[PDB]
């Protein structure tokens, strides 16, 4: 009633079509080539999507091992990010943020103990405070000089802070880790965001 | 040393290149399209790749419950498979088959106890028991007129049957309930395959 195609075809709308369209946003040529390439094929063998589906799904490991490498690689070069402003809070703020975005990199191997990974939670929080207590003092003494979209990437930071909190707490509850090492991913680029801000 | 491109590609080779060798075998067609349409996409944007792995992994629950839908599913229409030949040992057959495919079937609400999943390994065990026990009855004392690539078939319930074990007891080492539900589905239509052949 209200109306075609098998149900073996379900994933190409559930799972394919979802991944098209947020795709759309940041590269529409290969988006579309992608969106009637994958169309074309389900036409030729229905059910083919799924196949497809379930063999990127069985390389997890080969994903998460990706992705915890990317992880411990994301705090490399910080001599990229150093600020020239004077003087004393600007290295204070490097210091924060170097130590915080090397606490993140490490992750992937203190979340095998229980012990090691509920202190590295306390750890990250403690870094976090003491980064944020440095953003706002040089927001109230230090003269904010051609810029001030400084303020927005400290909400930014926020926003993936509180995330980073919400998919960690999730993670004792789904089990899954990869979350927790993109999430921390996440938050690294966003302390590289603030650092690059107070540069350009 | 002994050699490019960078490390946010990696996945594509590692995860999408074997998928699409694996794909050539069934339909080269689409494998190929599929093949160059990533490796162009990739060129473009870099990291791409991942970030459509990483959204296909997000959609887990989806293709959990996409499967889980497609093995109860995979035990309507038992009368597409019923054999015509005389008289009481294919009967037997028919009802050894379709018993352990209901009972397959109805998995996924079952493993969410562990203890009514305990005995459901215990209920399968027994039926696949009974449905060899069946297929021997007829391979020893009916003629097999016109076929006797039923033995290959035999044989081939066998190695999904081991197989279905085997990841069942590594679901109590991973928890990834995913491949008990593809794997009881391998071994559902393994029991469609010896039926039709008492047909075909």
């Amino acid at each position: 009633x209200x109306x075609t195609t098998s149900m073996v075809s379900m994933p190409l709308y559930a799972v394919m079509y979802p991944v098209f369209n947020e795709l759309e946003r940041v590269n529409l040529s290969a988006a579309q080539t992608l969106r009637a390439a994958f169309i074309k094929a389900e036409k030729e063998n229905p059910g083919l999507t799924q196949d497809i589906i379930m063999k990127i799904l069985e390389k997890k490991s080969v994903e998460v091992n990706f992705t915890e490498s990317l992880l411990r690689m994301a705090a490399d070069d910080v001599e990229e990010y150093m600020i020239e402003r004077p003087e004393p809070e600007f290295q204070d703020l490097n210091e924060k943020a170097r130590a915080l975005k090397q606490i993140l990199s490490k992750i992937p191997d203190e979340i095998n103990d229980r012990v090691r990974f509920l202190q590295t939670i306390k750890d990250i929080a403690s870094a976090i405070k003491e980064l944020l207590d440095t953003v706002n003092n040089v927001f109230k003494k230090y003269q904010y000089q051609n810029r001030r979209a400084l303020e927005h990437q400290k909400k930014e930071f926020v926003k993936y802070s509180k995330s980073f909190s919400d998919t960690l707490k999730t993670y004792f509850k789904d089990g899954k880790a990869i979350n927790v090492f993109v999430s921390a991913n996440r938050l690294i680029h966003q302390t590289n965001l603030i650092l690059q801000t107070f540069k350009t």
